């Protein structure tokens, strides 16, 4: 009750007055992640509050083989766009982050000139339709039309059939989302109903934008030194075990945080003026690397952030279940992703002959991941602008590898991914690009260093739910305590998204320091009838409304009588506008 | 083809690159009204051109007897809000004109107590409802769903028929728009689709948000203080008479700018490099004035502005049709507009006792215009947030007044308004307040002082007019002439407001010199279906869906099926939402 939703420009562009008493209030942030830093960055610019009272802690203090890569923007990131156009840019003078990464993309857009491999290194035939079936189709209509409080613990399998199964559009969609069959039909609602509007851009990304560099790098390290010119503290190698919180019949205060710092027991105690932002549960908790000739060991560890979870959540049903999320989880999961970096002219080649650029240029490469549809792995793989680090030689590039099925026996590699070494997860790629067999192995074990990690929570986020499993950013009658990040419960946004974490954060900030500004919604797109003519247009690839229509009685007879009785009207003219009529 | 149209946070916070060959470009501005004002801030900021090669050029030099007051906003001037963000308030450090807009319309938001009197003083009884009947609504739905190319010269009493015009809801939409029964049911269209986010402020002004001051001190002011310090020339005593352009078969190319620099005959030759804009048109054009005494004196002249556009139109028709807006102008149109400025308690007082506040307290007043449903002139007034000159002793206020009809006797002062002088004018407006007989003539003559303002042209923006009356923006194979303000074309955006004069001139300079950023579209409101279902429900005064068809039978059962069809589905808790169930 304690913010509102708005869109437009006049609420984008007003500053909201000092709140009221921000002089006499405190923050501290669990964990260093974006939406930490986001809400840190939100404390700072439109809370006022004093730098030196936000404290962000972080377990870590202050060697892998490799270069790791660990996601993309769309225009519609409303909050984060909100959030990095006031984050100074460190690769351009006077500019910011958005100016940067808006510039960026303009001159070198991103599009996909081959986005699905089969049978050694061939484009699939089809790359570039849906292939969806009427009854297809149906079905996805039929899930956006359920509600979402009817969903609960609903799998995706639940509310698909075969049609849908084998089209391509789902192709498409559970490798550039990560969804698992068996994963929260209702996230997939949010996720069908988030980006209706760039549904003509889902077989070749042609509305996925990327940073410069790695995320680290681009985003967060900018976030950092506008935090550290501020004063804003941080707070290494702590540990944070519980919070007490006082859950009483009229209110929620945390009262106390308890820590390790570097190996000492303390503890912080909070008066209702010191505000607790907890990034609650971790996608990345617990990972473990391997390097070109060790598998990165499977772990079940419950790390600092799920134990963290599961002791706020002993103090009330209102803080959430994360044992519905980091635990039961599938041994056929995704759980392990490859860096393989490589200068060999052989590798880079025959990528170059692939995806059809360049990959050594610093433009886009394969614009997203390229898809291998008939690998037993269902592995796919990036190449984003090279180099991806500032300090990499520019001969290398950095590929990304992953598998969604992590217990089936590779097609060249005849073993799970979670058996394999780094080479061994590179030649079963090479195999799939067509190098040919008598190279593969001296390619991947002499010519190229893979890291692969095993992250036993990295399908967390998407695991099947019910309403009341996620805390509210701000639940209710909560004083000083907020929840963000990815597994906190907002309206319609999705999660796996940058954006849910900068939303969650800002959210929070204006709930808790009750800022008089508005929260931009998420985007009105699926409620725009002119996006929902498009959507209909390019479901059924491309079909005006006589085609889709012209083999059924009940349907084609509904439309005569609907064309006449919207003859010569403006309904008419928007349908001929989206090529439906 | 040189723009294009975007909405979300993205394109509004970006910043645009210089665009190209900008440094050897100039910028000439026919008129200095808030378009001209306007597009010289956007080539400043966006064109990032440089201000000494920017020049207004204004007739006027760089003695009225009395204070006269000249409209509102909302939040959805999209365009508007882009520019003030960026002009510093005069009235705050280190504020924008937006900031201070903002902040004054949450401190003091602005709706009315009393929308409609009659009978002398007495409120209507059904005053807060639209008393439309389902004809009427019919008739509203009807036209938006007319294509606006059908619409050529058609009046709204084409369009409409008694039960609308006996409704409630057209005493409000023509006096707060000033539409009368023969304009355009074209731009009437526009109008219900451009503001139907706000049907539910349309009785009681709640979506309408007002300056601090008069519109010349709050945002005149501060854009001529932002352009002088950018080094933006202003050119006072010149007329402009013509520009010579050339329209060969592949381009159109302004050549020369003719001029009478005080009484000197002088001419601006310009290559392509010189852009030129053009406020085509004016409403306020040959205005006389009167005093408390003294009618003003009734004028049917052509100053420089109507004819500077017949002579731009004789020079091609893709110029406009500038005849169709300022003759054969009918002689009931509104032409008078008072200032009543009164420092007496008596006046001062019944005011109170209408508008439910005092108006000498520096709040909101009447919130907006009060309507005298029953007066002969169709008269309404307002008293804006006091003082609205920052100069004006603190004991006085000024009354805005203004009538429809310049030709029917007046109730008290029986001749028609165009025959008044100020203090019959204000006679005849206390007389409907209520005012005690006796004491109207003294309290007009002695104890007020009213200055009337006739315009022939204040009802030139709504004439009927056809597609190709207006000029396009940058007409088709314009070089480096473009048509900025309320007469120039732009797709859905409605004219009589400042947006539309913002937003011409950011099209105009977005597209003159190639800018790459998007402009943001008319808000999509229309297409929302959110905002549709609170349309139906507004419009038929709050009724769901079961009173609107309950005596009707082939509705009442088309109802009945949609309800079986949508049960336990997404859209019936929508519509339950919306209170349509
Ligand atoms: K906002
Ligand atoms: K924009």
């Amino acid at each position: 009750s304690h913010m509102y939703y708005s869109y437009g420009n006049y609420e984008a562009f007003a500053r909201p007055k000092k709140p009221e008493n921000v002089e006499n209030k405190s923050a501290y942030l669990i964990g260093s992640g974006l939406a930490s830093l986001a809400a840190a960055c939100f404390l700072i610019r439109d809370g006022q509050m004093e730098g030196s009272k936000i404290h962000i802690l972080e377990e870590l203090p202050k060697p892998l083989k490799g270069y790791v890569v660990r996601r993309e923007m769309e225009n519609h990131f409303e909050c984060l766009w909100d959030l990095f156009r006031s984050i100074p840019s460190l690769e351009i003078d006077n500019a910011s982050v958005l100016d940067e990464f808006y510039w960026l993309n303009k001159e070198d857009p991103n599009y996909s000139r081959c986005r699905v491999i089969e049978k050694q290194g061939q484009r699939l035939v089809t790359d570039g339709d849906f292939t969806l079936t009427k009854t297809a189709i149906k079905e996805i209509l039929d899930l956006c039309l359920t509600n979402e409080e009817d969903l609960d613990d609903v799998k995706i399998t639940d509310v698909f059939s075969d049609d849908f199964f084998n089209s391509n559009f789902w192709i498409y969609w559970k490798t550039m989302f990560a969804f698992e069959p068996w994963h929260s039909a209702m996230e997939m609602r949010r996720y069908l109903m988030r980006f209706v509007h760039h549904i003509s851009g889902l077989a070749d990304f042609s509305a996925l934008k990327f940073t410069k560099y790695n995320q680290y790098e681009s985003l967060v390290l900018p976030m950092v030194e506008y935090l550290k010119s501020h004063g804003v503290q941080f707070e290494y190698d702590v540990k944070v075990e519980d919070i007490k919180i006082d859950v009483t019949t009229s209110q929620k205060i945390a009262r106390e945080i308890l820590i390790d710092r570097n190996g000492n027991a303390e503890s912080i105690k909070l008066t209702i003026n010191d505000l607790v932002f907890v990034t609650n549960g971790s996608i990345t908790e617990s990972s473990t690397y391997g390097d070109n000739d060790t598998p990165a060991p499977p772990t079940d560890e419950l790390g600092g952030s799920w134990t963290l979870w599961k002791n706020l959540a002993r103090q009330s049903p209102e803080f959430g279940n994360p044992d519905k999320f980091c635990q039961n989880i599938p041994k056929k999961s995704w759980f392990v992703s490859a860096t393989s970096t490589t200068n060999n002219k052989e590798i880079i080649d025959t990528i170059e002959s692939i995806c059809k650029r360049d990959p050594l240029a610093g433009k886009t490469v394969t614009g997203g991941i390229i898809t291998i549809n008939d690998s037993a792995w269902q592995m796919s793989f990036t190449i984003n602008r090279q180099q991806q680090f500032k300090d990499q030689p520019e001969n290398e590039i950095s590929t990304w590898i992953y598998a969604l099925y992590s217990d089936v026996n590779g097609d060249y590699i005849k073993k799970p991914i979670t058996e394999c070494s780094g080479n061994e997860i590179c030649q079963e790629w090479l195999y799939h690009l067509g190098v040919s067999t008598d190279k593969i192995e001296d390619l991947a074990k002499h010519a190229s260093n893979t890291i692969p990690v095993y992250m036993p929570y990295i399908t967390s986020y998407f695991m099947t739910r019910a309403i009341g499993d996620r805390p509210l950013v701000v639940p209710h009658q909560s004083q000083n305590l907020a929840f963000i990040g990815n597994f906190a419960e907002t309206e319609r946004d999705t999660v796996f998204t940058t954006e849910y974490s900068v939303r969650t954060a800002m959210e929070a900030v204006y709930q808790l320091l009750n800022i008089d500004r508005g929260i931009p919604e998420v985007i009105n797109s699926p409620f725009d009838l002119r996006v929902l003519m498009d959507a209909i247009y390019e479901l059924n690839d491309h079909q005006d409304l006589r085609e889709i229509t012209k083999d059924s009685k009940m349907q084609k007879l509904a439309l005569a009588g609907f064309l006449k009785k919207i003859k010569g009207t403006y309904i008419e003219s928007l349908l001929k506008e989206h090529k439906l009529l």
